[PDB]
């Protein structure tokens, strides 16, 4: 049956997308999108806004806009650990990881500039002393 | 001696500021600032940029600009736990807290809008199933 062959296909495409962490791409989202995975614009709209892309929108302005930087809590922790510099490279205090987190928020997902790096290094030195 | 009385005063003001998590306000920063804590503009410049305010700048544009929203990792975890809704209210998977983190970065420290809330709720439901 072309119906079951259609449900399996949507399920297959959706599984592929979610394995990559593309969470909006459910089998129903994929059905609505004409039984195909997201176009470049749909992916980049989602990546940059975290809103579910309309299956019936193409997002042509997000196909060739390229800012797009964001940090997970792992990335934030690796940045904070590098800046803090504790012996045996142990985790920084939570108060420090929070200042680093807020820097990534201020910068829309980008990492600390030079001036911010100085603030963070100043902060780290007070917390170790 | 007015010198020791000056060092104690700077130390006193600085201790007060750092107890509040105002980390740039070292005793040396306080000395340079004419032996006073930060003005409203200096605090708000720091809060909104995370750069050490110049002791010899007043930051008049930051005295009456009021966006200023930011989230610690505690706030992010409380938002993620509320949205995820696991029994006994146990911590969400790290992959979920990371999607919530990235939403706060996209929004410059503000919390998820309605469209983003839908994405996150969709995400939570896939991770529990």
């Amino acid at each position: 049956t072309p119906e079951e062959a259609q449900r399996e296909k949507d399920t297959r495409i959706s599984k592929k997308m979610e394995t990559m962490g593309i969470y909006f791409a459910t089998p129903e989202w994929v059905a609505l999108n004409g039984h195909r995975g997201p176009s470049p614009g749909q992916l980049k709209y989602w990546q940059n806004t975290r809103e579910i892309p309309d299956p019936n929108e193409d997002y042509l302005d997000y196909v060739h806009a390229e800012k797009s930087r964001l940090a997970s809590e792992e990335q934030i922790l690796r940045a904070a650990t590098s800046i803090y510099g504790a012996p045996g490279q142990a985790e920084p205090p939570q108060a420090f990881i929070d200042e680093v987190a807020k820097v990534y928020e201020i910068n829309h997902g980008r990492g600390p500039n030079q001036e911010q790096m100085k603030d963070l290094l100043l902060t780290a030195m007070e917390m170790k002393h």
